[PDB]
């Protein structure tokens, strides 16, 4: 019997205020056939997490008696990675040791272990069998328990709508400094597409700027650069010279962010929004619709994968083999490891609220 | 030998301060054998040929030295109803008598006649031919004469875009009272097609809103009821009822009434922008974008019809059979007849000042 620890709440709410750790045990020796134990390593906090606790998000875990608490209560995270301690007698696809990240959402990510059957779950090659089998690199933790969604998002965004020319055509994109944002900037490089990257103004602009070019981005302006209309012939010659055209903006600001590179796609523009800032909605001009064959569209990971396994294992393999190359790599997260001298829930509370200090890692 | 008169421009700018008139010839009796000379009966005053004008409509006529001026000059209107007074020798699809329209835009219909090919316009019935046809009604002029941008975007949106289910489903657009508002209205009944108008509130509500119902409009409200989510109840309980969805929104005002006909749409909605009221841009709840599916595009007759003669000849049909039919009807317009005693621009000048009185309709 293993005593696992999960975060959980009753009720819909901020999580410095609902949540609470609760004690749970799983019995490693009755496993059927096709279960699976594993113990996790390390799993995130992300936006959505935190909506799903508030009671704000579209898809929730349900709530049940299952952790044995003592009042209806629904788990917490969807990211993260895992490993195989043990597994059921029909058990081919996963063994001891093996990485794994769910397979779906909603799956409750911050506790310490979780019972499934082997289809919950899908593989991820862990350091020793990458080192084993040659390979220069081994993915980290972080970059397992990150995997199932930014890097995906960044891949799928820029590769499932529309086909940009190698080295000619164009991606816009807001939010630069974002995960996604700079996942976006370093397959761009890979797949040699152009970009330009608009970043909020900071006091370290010029660091940021280096960073993001380094990864990546062709060319990095600010926010102001993005609202100066005087500004619109140097991104015209700096398309022009490259032969192609901006044909994809990435959009995750809304608002006067989300027009400024709107206007700077050629005609038969296409937008994707998959973020927004909090009650800023995607504002586009008339003219853009009308004269530009602009188009508007949303992008939720989540949805468009939902039935496409196939996409989503060929886009996650192709993320796997770069890490493992060492061609892509993740921000650091701040990690903060369980050792049970502190409540779990709490970690994750100080995650929630720590955020802006940068992605929370916690680690097990 | 015909002497003719134009209104052209030498400049972009304002029709009050830029428009002035030419007198020019055309030799009847020298035409070439696929050549025809019409004699204009109607063209109207749209926003489109203001804005050609004003140089901020990105297709327009080239200026030339055709109309025998000093300096290159642009003709002006995109749409218009001309009588055919002579063709020739090689010319069988039109003979005298015969009614037009020019079959591409920019063709110059402010002024009283034109020389050009057969294949420069498209036969319309006039009176006497729907008549021999047996049809309970010909065209006026004023059909005829404003059949080209505004009946055809109404029915292309309806019918090119997404395909709504018959005695089922729904459309929803704004500025229900507009001219393209109207013949959607009656398009959607035809095309047995559920819809909601969304109107601004004004004095004779009751009379408007049945106005709108007895053109084919299923239900109207105001854009204060389109605001208020208190209302939005009274909206999804029409859409269940139906047992259809609402598939796509018309939209031509932008700001916050888009905002509120786009949240009225189910799950994979189309908004198909086609009009704007000045610097309002078109702003979307990045929700809905994300999580509804939602897709917000453009509609630009010109451009669609541009390299597209069969959907336009199909179009024109269906709407001059209905006009014949009487399954459809305009708005009338305010008819200014040119006799001579004032010149042709100053007519077209007054449409354009006195445009908020209803339609303006220069006449021959």
């Amino acid at each position: 019997m293993i005593t696992a620890q999960a975060v959980l709440y009753t009720q819909h709410g901020e999580p410095k205020d609902v949540l609470f750790t609760q004690s749970f045990e799983i019995d490693d020796d009755n496993l059927a056939p096709n279960e699976v134990i594993v113990k996790t390593l390390g799993s995130p906090v992300n936006p959505s997490d935190i909506n799903q606790i508030q009671g704000v998000y579209p898809s929730k875990p349900a709530k049940t008696t299952g952790f044995g608490t003592t009042e209806p209560a629904a788990p917490c995270g969807n990211e993260g990675l895992f490993e195989v301690i043990k597994v059921g007698s029909n058990v081919s696809s996963l063994e001891a040791g093996d990485w794994v990240i769910p397979s779906h959402v909603n799956f409750g990510t911050w506790r310490t272990h979780a019972l499934g059957n082997d289809d919950d779950f899908i593989k991820l090659p862990n350091p020793a069998q990458s080192k084993a089998n040659g390979k220069p690199n081994g993915l980290t933790i972080n970059q397992g328990a990150t995997i199932s969604v930014n890097p995906l998002t960044a891949y799928l965004m820029l590769t499932h709508y529309v086909k940009l020319t190698p080295g000619k055509d164009w991606f816009i994109q807001n939010g630069g400094t974002s995960a996604v944002g700079k996942y976006a900037s370093q397959i761009g490089k890979l797949l040699n597409f152009n970009s330009i990257s608009v970043i909020r103004d900071r006091p370290n602009l010029d660091e940021v700027v280096a960073s993001l070019k380094e990864l990546g981005a062709t060319q990095v302006i600010t926010e102001d650069q993005n609202n100066s209309r005087e500004f619109g012939p140097t991104i015209k010659e700096w398309i022009k010279q490259s032969g192609g055209e901006a044909k994809l903006a990435l959009n995750c600001v809304g608002g006067k962010s989300s027009t400024g590179i709107a206007r700077k796609l050629n005609n038969n523009g296409l937008m994707l929004t998959y973020g927004g800032m909090s009650f800023q909605p995607v504002t586009i001009p008339t003219s853009l619709y009308i004269f530009k064959n602009f188009t508007s569209a949303g992008f939720w990971v989540t949805e468009l994968l939902k039935n496409n396994k196939e996409l989503k294992t060929s886009t996650l393999n192709q993320i796997i083999a770069w890490y493992e190359e060492g061609k892509l790599t993740d921000a650091k997260s701040i990690e903060t490891l369980y050792d049970g001298t502190k409540p779990l829930h709490e970690l994750y509370q100080d995650g929630v609220a720590n955020s802006k200090d940068g992605k929370q890692l916690i680690t097990y």
